[PDB]
């Protein structure tokens, strides 16, 4: 769809990409405006995340790492759709089965830690982010938080299709996706990243969010804002699986700590 984003938005996407890619390396060199809180971890699924707080921007940030282990790779491959029973009001919503196990395996930690921060800082916004598997963790987390808190924002990078169209439509409503001027769900893709094409749509999967498609060389002026139902932006490129475009967002490779 539309060429170019503002520098303020581009900076924000870069910031969330940095946090997402740092999650692969114990949060190396994240912005100095961020206080690191408690680690989120489950041993059966190897889901890793943290709760963070940025007082300068008045947000509580929850980040999940993406795939960093054989266990994570196993989760990635479970494409069975599972009812999103977390959110009974999400009518007919179903999510990627592996990422649902991931979500369940950390839910109590996420909800308790977010609750603790939000109780103390009740005016702060809630932001969720991650890359790849971490991006789908972020989507399911942000869905849950949106049912009980105000001002939930979701920034994903290289996100798989996280669930069915019912789930996408729920997210589109909850995150004001009907305009790029109001969206609180920024689904960031890069060049021909293959992960945003999986699971295939024809298995009953769909994306939500406004897509922000980064074309190389990366910059605000070379990022596209993609909406509606046509096959376009990243998904049109037909990338296959985990490829170079998937690993490196805004010049930052997962875990590399070059920022
Ligand atoms: C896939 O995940 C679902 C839960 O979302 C689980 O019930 C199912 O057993 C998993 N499939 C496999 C092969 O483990």
């Amino acid at each position: 769809s539309t060429q170019g984003i503002s520098e303020d938005l581009y900076n924000r996407l870069v910031e969330m990409a940095t946090i997402s890619q740092a999650a692969y390396a114990d949060l190396c060199n994240i912005p100095s405006t961020i206080i690191k809180g408690e680690k989120i971890y489950n041993a059966q699924t190897d889901i890793n995340g943290w709760i963070l707080r940025d007082d300068t921007s008045k947000e509580i940030i929850t980040v999940f790492r993406g795939t960093g282990s054989d266990t994570n790779l196993q989760l990635d491959t479970n494409y069975t759709l599972t009812p999103f029973d977390t959110l009974p009001q999400c009518n007919d919503c179903e999510v990627h089965g592996g990422y649902y196990i991931g979500w369940i395996s950390v839910q109590d930690q996420v909800e308790s830690l977010v609750k603790q921060q939000a109780s103390q800082y009740p005016d702060y916004a809630l932001t969720v982010t991650g890359h790849s598997l971490g991006a789908s963790m972020a989507a399911l987390t942000a869905a849950q938080l949106s049912a009980t808190y105000d001002n939930v924002r979701l920034y994903t990078f290289g996100e798989p299709r996280s669930g069915n169209q019912a789930f996408a439509s729920y997210m589109n409503d909850a995150f004001q996706v009907s305009s790029p001027e109001t969206t609180q769900y920024f689904r960031v893709t890069h060049s021909n990243d293959g992960i945003p094409n999986l699971p295939p749509a024809e298995q009953g999967y769909a994306h939500g969010g406004v897509e922000y498609w980064s074309v190389d060389p990366y910059s605000a002026q070379n990022t596209f804002v993609c909406t509606g139902d046509e096959v376009q932006c990243c998904e049109a490129q037909g990338g296959q699986g985990v490829n170079d475009a998937h690993t490196t967002y805004f010049g930052m490779t997962s875990g590399a700590c070059t920022w």
